[PDB]
């Protein structure tokens, strides 16, 4: 119970998490052998959540989710060249 002018107060606010990825790497005969060659290059990805804040009179009442989106991360793929 704030003791003061009720206000009402919509406070918007973005939440990003980056998003790990994985790594493989893969033998390919078609290269000559101890080649190196990147087939996916390893990026994060990024998990988006916008809330708004409801505050009245100074004090925090509730929360609600505004929108959100999830970037997918790229997971790193090596080739390596070899005889088979």
């Amino acid at each position: 119970g704030s003791h003061n002018k009720p206000e009402l107060l919509y406070r918007e606010e973005t939440i990003e998490t980056k998003i790990d990825f994985q790594e493989e790497i893969q033998e390919n005969p078609d290269l000559a052998e101890g080649t190196v060659r990147v087939k996916q290059e390893g990026k994060l990805g990024k998990k988006v959540e916008i809330v708004r804040i409801f505050s009245v009179n100074k004090e925090e009442v509730s929360r609600e989710i505004v929108s959100t989106s999830t970037t997918a991360p790229s997971p790193r793929i090596v080739e390596k060249g070899t005889k088979k």
